[PDB]
């Protein structure tokens, strides 16, 4: 039975481009080892971030991955409303880590760790 992963990225400016590309490569690499569907959402408008994550929580994804520290607040808010939904955030660590949110460093994003994490979560 196929699993599905959605990735939401902050594309305002150019300062996130490298990290964004690494996140996308990691997802593509995971897909090659697993039986997974993928989807991506891109936005430069941080005001719509919480709405967009909420929509993904109603689209049957086994994992929702947010790329960038600008997702910190809207992701924490939405994750409270969907306790069984698994989420990941790249380049941010919460002081008090929510039980359904896994944090991944900028380093782990490009080391193969992210693809591995996705594989372990999907299996």
């Amino acid at each position: 039975s196929k699993k599905s992963v959605s990735m939401i990225l902050d594309i305002e400016g150019t300062n996130n481009e490298a990290m964004n590309n690494s996140a996308l490569l990691a997802l593509n690499n995971a897909q090659k080892k697993l039986n997974i569907d993928t989807n991506k959402v891109e936005s430069d408008d941080s005001s719509t971030f919480s709405n967009s994550i909420d929509i993904l929580c109603n689209d049957n994804y086994d994992l929702i991955i947010a790329v960038g520290a600008r997702f910190a607040k809207p992701l924490e808010m939405v994750a409270k409303k969907y306790p069984k939904q698994q989420f990941a955030i790249i380049d941010y660590e919460y002081d008090k880590q929510p039980s359904n949110i896994t944090s991944i460093s900028y380093e782990d994003n490009k080391s193969g760790y992210l693809a591995g994490l996705i594989a372990g979560k999907m299996t």
